[PDB]
């Protein structure tokens, strides 16, 4: 049996945040799912690159559950995802089953706008620190990867490896993180 | 006035080290083309991820030169470069105008196919070491990043910010590249 991860794609999502944990999670066996929040269409990231997802949102969402949902970051498909009634019924279920949710850079302030996840340790990039912070839901972290438990979350484009192996050790175990570090050429 | 930078993009490219650099380079105003060597048609990367070209490589080279012309790796797509006499011909013009060229990963062995820079210092992956090495063509390098002036090499994923940044550089200076560096949240 594989674990299966849904990653979130929004316009205006950081594509490095998108493919790097795509890629990495493939690595390792997961079977992944690239979900585009606005349907089947290819969606414009933020610096440009067009990616096409694997499926629709609402398509992706019939053939869950999945051991981890992912949220990249960008601000503005942070935001996209932070407005989506849609984000916020696969996140509450999520949590509900006590699934694994994992966002990056400004990906964690759409775990504050769904009330999700409140009272646990999060990190965020710096910029997105106060957003994050509004009211004191969580409790801020400058660890590179933070993980409380079923909440996991992350800093920046060059903390992404970083976030997609810590998914791939809660997984699939440390073991399998570390054979599919070794080929990446990470220093 | 604005440097260009085209970046080749074919069948099994890494996804990675197609995306972080068109990402890093934008981020420094490198006016980037991501072009399709098959044509206009999305690309279906090593991983699975699918990237849809800017334009093909036949419209891409009708608007050069271009400052920097880059490789991703992955085998398959470094094979497809190898094997596409359009590839041969955009990379002589390149060297022939004194201009960069930059490789990751498997990359540089489609300079060995194509009799680029022959004479330089370069580094791969460790396991395309023997791929590029065959003749001795070429001093071969554990740098995590080389640059013997107009041929540009890196190693691997866990390299491509590194060798991103070194693009920037020499393109665009050192206080560019460290500017965008801080934002990335590199280690």
């Amino acid at each position: 049996a594989s674990k299966r991860a849904l990653v979130i794609l929004a316009k205006g999502a950081e594509e490095m945040q998108t493919v790097i944990p795509v890629d990495v999670m493939r690595r390792a066996g997961i079977k992944v799912t690239v979900a585009g929040l606005a349907g089947k269409d290819p969606v414009q990231c933020s610096r440009d690159v067009v990616i096409c997802p694997d499926a629709s949102l609402e398509d992706a969402k019939k053939e869950g559950p999945y051991d981890v949902v992912v949220l990249p970051g960008g601000n503005l498909g942070a935001q996209n995802l932070s407005e989506s009634a849609a984000v916020k019924e696969i996140l509450k279920e999520q949590e509900n089953r006590k699934g694994l949710i994992a966002a990056i850079c400004a990906g964690p302030t759409a775990l504050l706008a769904h009330e999700i996840g409140f009272g646990s340790k999060v990190t965020t990039h710096p910029l997105a620190k106060d957003k994050m912070m509004n009211g004191g839901h969580y409790t801020y972290s400058e660890n590179r990867v933070e993980k409380d438990g079923l909440i996991l979350t992350s800093r920046g484009p060059g903390t992404s490896f970083e976030f997609a192996l810590a998914i791939v050790e809660a997984l699939n175990g440390k073991e399998v993180a570390a054979q599919v570090k070794a080929p990446l050429v990470l220093k």
